[PDB]
């Protein structure tokens, strides 16, 4: 298995200082935080289609470091920055800005409770962090499943899946990095080493919503048939192949007005017919 | 004459035919038909490939229907279906009555949008007015296969719930055809969408009740587009209360849009999980009834 986690960037209420707080994990299910600090009941993970569609999009264009020589978040996102630079996806007047995000305090859920709660907020152009503009939406997963570790195989490596709103953005951006050695960081508190990091960042865009965009990134990361592909990726098309079988074997539900269990149970053929040709491609067998 | 004038997009008399009646609350039955060949004569034909109801029937290679179903999409399906949405050919309370008149009308609009080009009207004047055969017929017809439109492996549904309605119909329902076809000759898929002034029982194709919509999606063959799974996705589209509630009012292309990004909203994607088929399936229950909490209110 494989230990994933997705930290949004974030206010705090004492002294409105925006940082990085950690709003869901994964060990193949799916645990959230909820405002009181404290995990929300473990469960399958549920992606929405526009996720997946800006997902897909960002990726397309995506920036990959694959095999890349850091064991530290300021050189991993030195790197990343510079190969944004490169490839035009950011300005390079944006990098003063995006390093003075990426190294902020990374808190956890064990502080939550220490400082005022998080608020979701937007970097500016300035060092003052901003309110967005967007219409809010409480996560349907907070909604859901939050209002009420020992699992990790020592030698697991972890991944850490970073979302935050930027408005100085033309379009969002994704940088995808695997370290050639696993390495602990500073970010996460658990002593598992980290091997991918997801950074996916931009300006406040219809139809993106960057934590569910986060959750896309860090289910298709739980996926193992993208794991695999991804410790042996040598390039972002194999990478975007990997999602495009994972967009192949997806069941999208639509809406409708006669919600059954035996309707819903109907579709079994499908969901095991659609695993059955997500692990055919795949060296692993399904458990 | 010699003049060649450019069509020019104008919503100045846009309003000017926009009607004070509020439509009724009708139930709706889907139809799905694909282009196909028969093995008989080697001519192009309608066939039926599903049927919505309460749940998706689809039609096997033996003439018999499958077991009902929910209807689940593809992620490429809603892709696909919102990109020739977003520049779909729209003919909203369109005074027809005929098979022929609708797709006359429609080729019209289709060359005044730049949809398609006026050399290929003609061609798909004459699939658009083919036989329109019926799931009886099949077996008089010694079988069906599939077929491409010229200028001159199976469906997943069907391997899952075929190879193994009059009384079922609300009395005040009211039919969706969706058309789809293959045709090498267009340089894109086209999306025309039909809502006919009034309700219609079209000669060229019986339906058990009476035809409001029309759906057709033709195009090329081209990377991520199963032109079933389109159709698919847009009779799914249709047998959803608060879309087609949407489509009876719509009075422009822009708010059938937003009625299909609210639809998306509210749509669910489940990924590849090796969890057991039951407890995957069954964990969407609650999901789904907090996101569809506030669409049908």
């Amino acid at each position: 298995k494989v230990y994933v986690e997705l930290q949004e960037l974030v206010m705090d209420e004492k002294n409105q200082e925006l940082r990085w707080m950690e709003a869901a994990r994964w060990v193949q299910l799916e645990e959230n935080l909820g405002e009181n600090g404290a995990w929300g009941r473990p469960h399958l993970s549920h992606l929405t289609f526009w996720s997946l569609l800006e997902l897909r999009r960002v990726f397309t264009k995506g920036t990959v470091l694959l095999d890349l020589q850091e064991t530290s978040l300021a050189g991993v996102a030195n790197q990343l920055l510079d190969r944004f630079i490169f490839e035009d996806q950011i300005r390079p007047q944006d990098r003063e800005e995006l390093l003075r995000a990426l190294l902020l305090k990374h808190s956890h859920a064990g502080e939550l409770e220490a400082l005022g709660g998080v608020k979701p907020a937007v970097l500016t152009r300035s060092g003052d962090p901003s309110q967005p503009l967007l219409p809010q939406h409480s996560s349907l997963e907070t909604q859901l499943f939050c209002e009420q570790l020992e699992k990790i195989p020592p030698d697991s490596e972890a991944t850490l899946v970073l979302v935050g709103r930027a408005d100085f953005l033309e379009q969002p951006v994704l940088g995808f990095v695997r370290l050639q050695e696993a390495a602990e960081l500073e970010a996460v508190e658990l002593p598992v080493p980290i091997r991918f990091l997801f950074v996916l960042l931009g300006p406040e865009a219809p139809h993106i919503d960057y934590t569910q965009l986060g959750r896309a990134a860090a289910t298709l990361m739980s996926e193992r048939v993208f794991r695999i592909d991804a410790y042996m990726a040598q390039s972002r098309g194999e990478l975007l192949h990997s999602l495009e079988g994972f967009l192949d074997c997806s069941l999208v539900l639509p809406p409708t007005d006669a919600p059954s269990e035996q309707a819903l149970l109907s579709l079994v053929p499908v969901q095991r017919e659609l695993l059955r040709r997500r692990y055919q491609s795949s060296p692993a067998k399904p458990d």
